[PDB]
């Protein structure tokens, strides 16, 4: 009996009152049917991952997290990394080191089949630290690397999802020449998808806003692009708001369209990776920010957008997630082998 549920994995480890066990070791989760909350053991848990930065659940339901080694580890290393771990779920549940890449920041992880893509962000290349167009493709198959075609435009703080197999890379932050009088990077409102049977990426239709530090999520084949900080049309420097703007984006068609607005202008998490699922055709927001001060403690609550009624349901208020976390994931799991939650 495995149900659909809503991960909100992260290695925050406040604002869980608990007795007789420690939850700072676990992520909150939620059964958006049943409304019912269980927990799931954290990537830090044991010598695990000490800090998460995204995450995916590829298509044959493995939970996958990267991030950054905890100080401890880095010390008795001679090179830092990507470190991507693997959540393993059948009555022995851990988080296992996966595989490791070139260390970047602020990239996008992907997904399709049985391969990894680690997409853009900034790295640091020949002594210099720049954004990247770089995108390396793990196979977990064969357990190697391969950099494969590169983005059209450097790219950092960006979103990446999977649509039939395809990658969308989504907004972000790109360096600019345009004007000398404006900030060295803008945001972007472009849509890139990467055709792995071609090797080949292309540009689509932009959006309406540009923007970074949305919430993304996939129904039925299109995208959800909710929130985020940015500005109508091409970034040229005018000022940047909160959003509460949904775009919808069709694939097949090639086009964008409205959403119903949110209730208030939200940010997805600091690590811009999604505060949002998708659940039985329905679309999930697992809390939020309504600034961008790094103080902030996320609201603790969980939105619904029915994409088939075309409103935003209220579906739960004071659920019991840490003060953040940094990737919403939804995966098939049995919730017997998971953690209850706490006794009071």
């Amino acid at each position: 009996e495995t149900t659909s549920l809503l991960l909100c994995i992260g290695n925050n480890s406040s604002g869980i009152r608990s007795r007789h066990r420690s939850y700072g070791d676990a992520s909150f989760c939620y059964d958006p049917v049943s409304r019912k909350t269980y927990f799931i053991s954290s990537p830090k848990y044991g010598e695990g991952l000490g800090t998460v930065c995204t995450g995916v659940v590829m298509e044959n339901n493995t939970i996958i997290v990267a991030g950054e080694a905890s100080a401890s580890k880095l010390s008795r290393q001679k090179n830092k990394n990507v470190e991507i771990y693997r959540y393993h779920d059948r009555g022995n549940q851990f988080w296992e080191k996966l595989c490791t890449a070139e260390f970047r920041e602020l990239y996008a992880l992907g997904s399709i089949h049985n391969d990894l893509y680690v997409i853009g962000g900034q790295m640091k290349i020949k002594n210099q630290y720049l954004i990247t167009n770089c995108v390396d493709k793990y196979s977990v198959e064969r357990d190697n690397w391969k950099r494969v075609s590169p983005l059209p435009l450097q790219l950092a703080c960006h979103a990446v999802v999977t649509v039939n197999n395809k990658l969308y890379v989504i907004g972000g932050w790109t360096p600019q020449m345009d004007l000398p009088d404006e900030e060295p990077d803008r945001l972007s409102n472009k849509l890139l998808q990467y055709d792995p049977s071609q090797d080949q990426w292309s540009v689509r239709a932009p959006m309406k806003y540009s923007k970074y530090r949305f919430s993304t999520a996939v129904v039925n084949s299109e995208i959800y692009v909710l929130g985020g900080i940015g500005c109508v049309g091409q970034d040229k420097g005018q000022v940047r708001k909160c959003l509460d703007v949904v775009e919808i984006y069709n694939p097949d068609g090639d086009f964008w369209r409205e959403g119903p607005p949110m209730p208030s202008p939200l940010l997805s998490l600091r690590t811009n990776s999604t505060n949002a699922g998708a659940v039985d055709g329905k679309l999930y927001v697992c809390g939020g920010f309504h600034g961008a001060d790094r103080h902030e403690v996320i609201s603790k609550e969980i939105l619904e957008l029915d994409p088939w009624e075309n409103q935003w349901n209220v579906v739960a208020i004071n659920v019991l997630m840490h003060d953040s976390y940094d990737v919403c994931l939804v995966a098939r799991m049995n919730p017997r082998d998971l953690i209850p939650p706490p006794s009071d």
